[PDB]
């Protein structure tokens, strides 16, 4: 009466369904209606594209790998799958930073905002983000610049039915730095400044109209924005650093679980970044 195959399969299918449904809905809502076509919504389009590619490509095959315990395809497909996984992850995480910086420049520089950011510059920014994402993903993995040296790694690399992730110290550290830490620092600085500006505005209003009845909301919005990202992706990169720093500190199952915890963050992005009333009207019209 085992339920391992049935129990995990249902949840794994449900995650794919949720990700694909949400991202397709967001993409078609932005594309079909001319009201929602805005410079800010291009970054949302890029993030939705990255998460949709993730949900269609990396999750279904990882599900088969976990359920079956063998890689029925060749080594070339294993390398391609690893490359596309890294590409999608880094592209999404960097697009989040781009959105944060966009909001920073919108709020802290109101008079000059319409000047420095034009619809032409957004295309260049998105192209640069995707190119940088592709440089760290396909170039090192496809040229065997990330491979390990120990006997277990060699045996895994020399077998067609095994597909496991083995990496050396330099690639792991560089990939973690490029993918996670710099965007995290930039987002922290940006959102701290935004919170300061909001508090200053509230204090300004209070002095002017305090007598008549005329920061919970800002704290709630910043918490919803930051806590989910931190909880989803912070645990994984710490163990990513440790497992090459320390040989036998961390088991493989913990690594896989913490990797899969970060995958579900793609299904939450429509809930966080697409709650605008215009988006709700568009969703009502489509469905
Ligand atoms: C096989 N899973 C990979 C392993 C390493 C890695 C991931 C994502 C982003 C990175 O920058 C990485 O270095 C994970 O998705």
């Amino acid at each position: 009466d085992e339920v391992w195959v049935v129990g995990m399969g249902i949840v794994m299918s449900l995650i794919v369904l949720a990700i694909v449904f949400g991202n397709v809905l967001v993409i078609t809502a932005i594309a079909k209606f001319e009201r929602l076509q805005t410079v800010t919504n291009y970054f949302i389009t890029s993030l939705a594209c990255a998460d949709l590619v993730m949900g269609l490509a990396v999750v279904p095959f990882g599900a088969a790998h976990i359920l079956t315990k063998t890689w029925t395809f060749g080594n070339f497909w294993c390398e391609f799958w690893t490359s596309i996984d890294v590409l999608c992850v880094t592209a999404s995480i960097e697009t989040l930073c781009v959105i944060a910086v966009d909001r920073y420049f919108a709020i802290t520089s109101p008079f000059k905002y319409q000047s420095l950011l034009t619809k032409n510059k957004a295309r260049v920014i998105i192209l640069m983000v995707w190119i940088v994402s592709g440089l760290t993903s396909f170039l090192p993995i496809q040229m065997h610049w990330y491979r390990a040296t120990h006997q277990e790694a060699i045996n895994c690399y020399a077998e067609e039915t095994c597909c496991d992730f083995f990496t050396n110290q330099a690639y792991a550290i560089a990939s973690s730095i490029v993918s996670f830490y710099v965007p995290l620092v930039i987002m922290v600085f940006v959102y701290s400044r935004v919170f300061q500006e909001a508090k200053r505005q509230l204090q300004k209003i209070d002095k002017s109209e305090g007598r008549f009845h005329v920061e919970h909301k800002a704290l709630k919005t910043l918490g919803i924005i930051m806590g989910t990202f931190t909880l989803c992706w912070l645990p994984f990169f710490i163990v990513n650093i440790v497992h090459v720093i320390q040989d036998n500190l961390i088991r493989k199952e913990v690594y896989i679980l913490l990797n899969w915890i970060g995958y579900v963050n793609s299904g939450f992005n429509p809930l966080i970044y697409c709650r605008s009333p215009d988006f709700r009207i568009a969703f009502q019209e489509l469905l």
